[PDB]
């Protein structure tokens, strides 16, 4: 799930769990909360 930025991951992040921050590759996305 290749995304560009924090704020890109943001929205996955909230509809998965809602994690505080997230943190981003282009390959995915990275969660925190979860």
């Amino acid at each position: 799930v290749s995304c560009t930025g924090s704020k890109d991951c943001y929205a996955p992040c909230r509809k998965q769990t809602g994690c505080p921050n997230a943190k981003c590759i282009n390959k995915s996305c990275k969660c925190y909360g979860c």
